[PDB]
């Protein structure tokens, strides 16, 4: 548990009981209490990928290579795009830990706030869409038994055509509005801005509601698409984020072997656990400390839980296999007392390569993060140029 | 392990590490993440193994003996490809271990270095290629909804075709590209040039350059023909290609051939921990050394590890089955101390044959390794002269 004091908190914490809240609701939506819809798995991750759900809701070997190319290229790039935010994340949580040596926000937490206003924008705006989709097909409802009664041409959704609907089509439903209902519908306006006070609540920086409004102008025009018309538009989105997504796809590959590579790049609390079995072949048949096993562990956890003093003046966390690979050699009895372990690691730790390695892995785990930003960036940027050019076309 | 300072690595370390990466991301695009396609075998070793593959994926006794026989052929093509290239490996790594005796490049590396930058061109022009045709797929879904939407003849593949779309046909893809989509498809420009840089990042020779852009001009003239085009004009490069792949294959199985007769020219690390046994017939009922069989051990792994010092002033490793036919005499009384046996095997490979076999074994390897680098310089240059020619009489 934590002890620490709160106190001020002016920032990223705010924004965690929000995020904390934004995950919630999307838990309860997932666990879809109660009985709805959601025929398919409607995941609704991203635009993208909630069309293509969509889509899967909705000669003959034309269609049939056409349905499973399209369902292949949709799986292959959310199923890209969803582990490479995986492995951002987590390459953002280590490089977070690694900069927390020594509230201390400097670029590193820089970086961290500006991905978690981004976060917090997705997650407010897929709970507020969601929320609006049930309050749609419940008027929806009146809206088809309004059209039936006065009798315009309906398919299987039950809302009149809005290409067969002519002038006099339309006078139908103009005379029930003034009839009774009253449902405005404005909130196409009012959502935004009170998405944007919510925003104001929470505190996010310009460029956090610049990508808010860019999200509301790109999901309106969404909205505002014919089924047909938002499955293109969707598909062109992705083909001109094709390149885009394998940048991203391969720089994940590429850093992500890097990781493996490097222990110090992405640390891990399981072998805090581990060292206890190390401590054992200390014992059978080997003269380590003289009955000082608990001493030992202390030690070995404290060693991984702050670090060593390194002799430049800082202080780093020794992995795991490079501590059991300095602790295995050729005969045990070298190694008995707690100075003698502590000069092998320290000098082991100062060795040109590991040195090298040492340094090397912040640099790379932020030019993985820079990286995997600017793809993002681009990516939105592409997206609001296309779709409002196509707006801009189509009215 | 190796504990060796890399310090400055400027050449063959960065070659490492993206000929690494290069082979990471060949054995993730073969592992087949997800479902995709590659209904055959799509091994995409070469183009034509490619185009081999390709057509598998596509009077009555005619057809049942063609393509049979085009199978045939391209399957012992590409076999003898293959057997060839790793034969060609394993005696470039034999040559470059012989050389290592004493970054001392030499000749003997300037040749590795050589074969690892084609060998690192070839691998990032067919990733490059692999994450192409995925978008390639992508955007090909919309060209065939929007073909199918206005109505263009259409084949299996869904889009277009080509010969019977007319000017008035194409007026309509002229138009949605006027409309949304802005799919400019400039990459057959931009991309080699940032594979250029690229290697320009990776530090090639300009014979790697010419051969990257030869590659280049060679895969967007196949992208650009038609299927049935396209396989006419690689089984042409195959017909063009036989008699170098004939020269090729025979002259495999003679330095092979040779190989197994050579010790020398092929060493192994396995016998390494073979040696051991040997120690054994030294002392069933048998007078070898005075109880050092550990000593034993340890002179021989050093023999086979640094060689003997050979009276010319060099060191050579000893073989194998030379070494435990050394060991095996008459009578094994003979053969006791450490220095009667250092003579016996130090006299018996300065032999006149053995000798001769010696330096013939290097000989041999360099021109082994010569013969396989002109056949492919001669296949690559037979091939962009024939596929040039063609291109220039069709257009």
């Amino acid at each position: 548990d934590r002890a620490a004091t709160r106190d001020a908190i002016t920032k990223q914490i705010s924004a965690q009981q929000n995020q904390a809240a934004a995950t919630q609701k999307f838990d309860d939506m997932q666990a879809e209490v109660g009985q709805r819809g959601i025929v398919d798995q409607l995941r609704t991750l991203s635009a993208e990928g909630r069309a293509g759900e969509v889509n899967q809701i909705l000669e003959i070997r034309k269609e049939l290579t056409g349905v499973q190319d399209a369902i292949q290229n949709r799986q292959y790039r959310a199923a890209g795009e969803q582990r490479a935010q995986a492995a951002a994340n987590r390459a953002a949580e280590a490089h977070s830990l690694s900069m927390a040596a020594g509230f201390t926000r400097e670029q590193r937490d820089e970086l961290r706030r500006d991905r978690d206003e981004a976060k917090l924008v997705s997650g407010t705006i897929a709970t507020t869409f969601q929320d609006y989709d049930e309050s749609r097909q419940a008027q929806s409802e009146i809206m088809r038994i309004v059209g039936k009664e006065v009798g315009m041409p309906t398919d299987d959704q039950g809302m009149p055509d809005m290409s067969r609907a002519s002038q006099d089509q339309l006078d139908a439903f103009s005379n029930a509005l003034n009839e009774a209902g009253v449902q405005a519908n404005t909130s196409p306006t009012e959502r935004r801005n009170a998405v944007l006070k919510s925003l104001v609540d929470a505190g996010v920086s310009s460029k956090g509601i610049a990508q808010a409004k860019q999200e509301m102008e790109l999901r309106e025009s969404l909205e505002g698409l014919a089924p047909q018309d938002r499955t293109k538009v969707e598909a062109t989105i992705g083909a001109v984020n094709a390149e885009l997504d394998t940048l991203q796809r391969t720089a994940t590959e590429d850093y992500e072997r890097e990781v493996a590579r490097n222990p110090f790049v992405e640390p891990d609390k399981d072998p805090l656990g581990s060292v206890n079995k190390i401590v054992d072949k200390a014992v059978k048949s080997g003269f380590g400390w003289e009955g000082d096993r608990q001493d030992l562990n202390n030690m070995l956890v404290d060693f991984a839980t702050n670090g060593i003093k390194l002799p430049d003046g800082r202080t780093a966390v020794v992995p795991s296999k490079l501590l059991e690979q300095a602790f295995n050699t050729t005969n045990t009895w070298l190694f008995k007392n707690a100075g003698d372990v502590e000069k092998r690691i320290i000098e082991l730790m100062t060795t040109d390569g590991m040195t090298q390695m040492r340094e090397d892995a912040p640099t790379i785990r932020e030019n993985f993060l820079k990286t995997v930003s600017d793809i993002a960036n681009q990516k939105r940027s592409n997206a609001v140029k296309v779709t409002r050019s196509a707006e801009r076309e189509k009215g």
